[PDB]
C-alpha cells in the first residue's frame, strides 16, 4: 500500500494540476493594458501647446490638430483619441487577456500650482476643452480598465485632479 | 508474492525513471533563445533614428553606423545583425539546448497608424532599407527558431507588419 | 518458512529504511543557496551605473553608495556585498543545508562586445574598481558553493569574464 | 550653480543653500538630512553637496 502512498502522490499530483495558477490572464492584461498606455502618450504634448497656446484643451485630436482615434494605433490599441485634453486609447479585441479586450483609460491634466497634472486612469473626458475638470464618461466601464488588471498607480478617475 | 507487490514497486518504478520528462530541452531553449532576444532590442533606436532621420531603415548595423553582426554579443549571442532595419541575433554554439544551437530571429517594425510596429520572429530581412515590408530570409530554418521553442508571443515571420 | 519470507519481507525492509536517499541535503541547499543568489541581484544596477557613469565599477556597495555588506538581507543572506562591482551574498548560519551553511558566490560584469557579463559564480572579487577582470578571492571555499549544491550554470570563477 | 569656465554649473543634490544670493558657493544646509536624499535611493549622478561647485 505503498500504492497508496503512491497513488497519494499521484492523488496530491492527482489535484496538483488544476486551479493552482491565479491572475496570470489578469497580470498580461496589465502589460497587454499597459501597452495601449504606452501610445497616446505624445498625444499630450500638442494637447498642452493647444492648451498651452489657448489655455483651453484641444477638444480632440483634430481641435488639436493630432492623430484621431482610429489614427495612431498598432497592439492592443484599437483606438487612441482625446477628448477636451483628455487623452484615451482602447485594447485590441483579439490575443489579449480574453477579459480586457477593448478596453480603454483616459488621460487628463488638471491645472497645478506647477503647470498641470495629467491622470493615467479611467476612460473620462473633460467637460469643456476650456475646462481642465474632466468627466467620467465610463462608457459602462467595458473600455474602463480592472484596477486589479490595472497597475497600482494608473488607477485614475475624472475627479483626478 | 508481496515480493511481486514489491517488484511492481520496484517495476512501476522500473518504468518510471525513463522518458517521463517532456520538453525541458525544449523549455531551457526559449529564455536560452530569449537570452538572445534581449540583447539586440537596443540596436531598435538608431535603426527607427536612421528610419526617423532619413524616412528609410539602415541597410545594417553599419548603415545605422552601429554595433555589426559580430559586435555586440555574449552568452547565448553569437551575431547580432540589421538587415534594412531589420534586426537579428544568433544562438551560441554550444552550453544551449542542443537544439537551438546557433539559432536566430529577425525583428523588423512596418509603420504603423503610430510610428511602427517591430516583429520578434523568424530571422527576416527588409526588402530595401528604405522600405518597411521585410522578406523571410529564412536561412534554412536553422537560425529560425521553433515556434515550440519560441514563447508564444515571439512567433513572427516577414510578413508581420 | 514463510516466516522467512516474511523476515525477507521484514529483512528487505530491513536494509531499505537506511541510507536510500541521496542528495537532499544536498538538492535544498542548492535552492536555499539560490534564495541567496536572488538578492544582490539588484544591486548589479548602481554598479553598472558606476561603472556607466564612470567607466569603473564601485568598489563597493559604499563606492557605488548602495547598501552594504550587512545591508540588504533576510533569510539565508547574512551579508550582500559589491567588490570592484563583483557582488557577492552570504548564506544563513542555521536552517540551512548544514553544509552550506554560511556561504557565498561573487558576481562580476566584464566588458563585451555588448556591455559586460556578469557571472553567478564562486566568491571572487575585481582587481580594481576601474577594471573588469576580478579575482578569485575563494575566502578557504567556505563561503564558496559547492557547484554540485550550486545548479550547473552558477558555477563561475573570476576567471568568468 | 557656481560660476564656470562656461557659464556656472548647477547641482542635483543635496538640500543646501547658497551662502549668498550674489555668491554662487553654496552651503549645506542639511535639515539633519531627512529632506536630503539617500544618495542609494538617488540615482549614481544625482548625488551633489554644497560643495558641488
Amino acid at each position: 500500500f505503498t500504492l497508496i502512498e503512491l497513488m497519494i502522490v499521484i492523488a496530491i499530483v492527482g489535484i496538483l494540476a488544476a486551479v493552482a495558477l491565479p491572475a496570470y490572464q489578469d497580470y498580461t492584461a496589465r502589460a497587454q493594458v499597459s501597452e495601449a498606455i504606452l501610445l497616446a502618450e505624445g498625444q499630450k504634448s500638442a494637447v498642452t501647446e493647444y492648451y498651452l497656446n489657448h489655455g483651453e484643451w484641444p477638444g480632440d485630436n483634430s481641435s488639436a490638430g493630432v492623430a484621431t482615434s482610429a489614427d495612431i494605433k498598432g497592439k492592443y490599441v484599437q483606438s487612441v483619441t482625446v477628448a477636451n485634453g483628455v487623452i484615451t486609447a482602447q485594447m485590441a479585441s483579439s490575443n489579449v487577456n480574453n477579459e480586457i479586450k477593448s478596453k480603454k483609460l483616459s488621460l487628463w491634466a488638471k491645472r497645478q500650482n506647477g503647470s498641470v497634472k495629467w491622470f493615467c486612469g479611467q476612460p473620462v473626458t473633460r467637460t469643456t476643452a476650456t475646462a481642465t475638470d474632466v468627466a467620467a464618461a465610463n462608457g459602462k466601464t467595458d473600455d474602463k480598465i480592472n484596477t486589479k488588471h490595472l497597475p497600482s498607480t494608473c488607477r485614475d478617475d475624472s475627479s483626478a485632479s
